């Protein structure tokens, strides 16, 4: 029956578990809205992630430096849910939301343009415009290895393969027929991802191993 106690100090009695989500809801249909993520504890968390004891809470929105990192972070998922449309048998390796923005290295033989990278962010305008929802399963180390396993992911295999422990739970995130793994947390839906644009491409080295293969870092930014 957790208690949550939000930033201004009023707290909520509730008789089961319930998400940063549920509680939005509950506060006002305006906060549901804008509601992106929660801080549950001092931790980052998604919008559906349930709250099981007393908790201290807080709503992350777009206005919350870490509602716009969210959104970057999901316009990286974004890309590659597009970029998996455009050039099928690409692979997605590491695309995180850095200073100002984020990137996605990919594995493609097709060494992209600039027109190649226009048409990439237009794909993924007209994917996100969609607003679909973002459904996020925790899984098993090895759930989460056959899936990129099956979807040819050499790179995402090789990240559990060295860098997730056999006694983690992987979280995937699907973006319709595309899914990614991640920390998150991630947007609850693509409607808070309309604001971005693609910039420049670079040359990566995975895992920053000259004797490895160089990848294609492809840029962008975000806002909201
Ligand atoms: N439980 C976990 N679930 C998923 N990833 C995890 C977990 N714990 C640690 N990680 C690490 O966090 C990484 C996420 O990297 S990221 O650059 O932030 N994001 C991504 O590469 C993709 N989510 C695309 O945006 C994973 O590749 C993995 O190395």
């Amino acid at each position: 029956m957790p208690v949550i106690t939000l930033p201004d100090g009023s707290q909520r009695h509730y008789d089961h578990a319930v998400s940063p989500m549920d509680v939005a809801l509950d506060i006002g249909p305006g906060l549901a809205k804008a509601c992106i993520a929660g801080r549950v504890n001092g931790e980052l968390v998604d919008a559906c992630d349930l709250i099981e004891n007393d908790a201290q809470l807080s709503i992350i929105t777009a206005k919350d430096e870490e509602g716009l990192e969210i959104i970057r972070h999901s316009c990286a998922h974004l890309l590659g849910h597009a970029i998996k449309q455009l050039w099928p048998h690409t692979k997605m390796a590491i695309g995180p939301v850095i200073d100002n923005g984020f990137y996605y290295d990919v594995d493609l033989d097709r060494t992209l343009t600039q027109e190649d990278v226009e048409a990439l962010e237009k794909r993924m305008h007209e994917l996100a415009e969609k607003n679909y929802d973002v459904i996020k399963k925790k899984v098993s180390w090895h759930e989460a290895r056959e899936t990129f396993a099956n979807r040819g992911e050499s790179y995402k295999v090789s990240i559990l393969d060295e860098n997730i422990a056999h006694d983690d739970k992987p979280g995937l995130y699907f973006h319709e027929e595309y899914v990614d793994m991640c920390r998150g947390p991630h947007v609850p839906n693509m409607r808070f991802c309309h604001h971005f644009k693609l910039m420049k491409t670079a040359g990566a080295y995975w895992r920053g191993d000259s004797n490895n293969k160089m990848l294609q870092r492809i840029y962008g930014t975000a806002w909201a």
